[PDB]
This record gives structure tokens, C-alpha cells and sequence, in this order.
């Protein structure tokens, strides 16, 4: 996944680490700030529009 | 920025880093999704922190 590397697409500074889960599934495209954000106001997942469950701090150890 | 995100699962050596494993408020994503599913299955913790897998989480790039 090459743009796993890529900034966040809504910030474009900080890292992808942002982990939006829904059920046993995730979009990571934006960073933890950005995905807090979105989860603190109640908006949908950007990508696919399921309701955001977690906001997961995404480590690549 | 992760640089490693873009190599492959440290267990198999083969499947891309897809296989969140979540723990508390954090995730360790090193592992496919196949192989981070036998660990919660074999109800193994997290790999690198040993905290108790929560739940595996499939991770798309958009
Ligand atoms: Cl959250
Ligand atoms: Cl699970
Ligand atoms: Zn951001
Ligand atoms: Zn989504
Ligand atoms: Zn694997
Ligand atoms: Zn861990």
C-alpha cells in the first residue's frame, strides 16, 4: 500500500495514524488529530460513510 | 511518516501490513490480516506489547 507513507489527505502534514474502525474493518487515511475530529463531532467514516465506532493511535512497529 | 508501513507482514513475510491489532485506545500494525486473526483465534496478545488483542481490525489505504 504505497500511500500508507503518503500525509494525512485531510491535514497533508501529520502521518496516516489516524485508524478509523467500524466493526472489524478501518480506513486510515488521516492522522489521529484529524480522525479525533471527525469522531468528536459524529461525521461518518470519509471514504465509505459507516458511522465511525473508534478512532485507533495506529503504531507500525 | 512510516516508512515500513509498505513492507510485508513480519510473520509471513508475504501479505501486506493489513491486520490492525487494536488494544486499548492504540493499535500494532506489523502483521497481515490472516496472520493477526490465528493470534486473536489462538487467543495469543499483541506480538511487539503483549497487551491482550482486543480485536483485529482489516485496514484499507484509501
Ligand atoms: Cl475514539
Ligand atoms: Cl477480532
Ligand atoms: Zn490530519
Ligand atoms: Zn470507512
Ligand atoms: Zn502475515
Ligand atoms: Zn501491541
Amino acid at each position: 500500500p504505497l500511500n500508507a507513507i503518503e500525509p494525512c489527505v485531510i491535514c497533508q502534514t501529520r502521518p496516516k495514524n489516524g485508524c478509523i474502525v467500524h466493526g472489524k474493518t478501518g480506513h486510515l487515511m488521516a492522522c489521529f488529530t484529524c480522525a479525533k475530529k471527525l469522531k468528536k463531532r459524529n461525521k461518518p467514516c470519509p471514504v465509505c460513510r459507516q458511522p465511525i465506532q473508534m478512532i485507533v493511535l495506529t503504531y507500525f512497529p
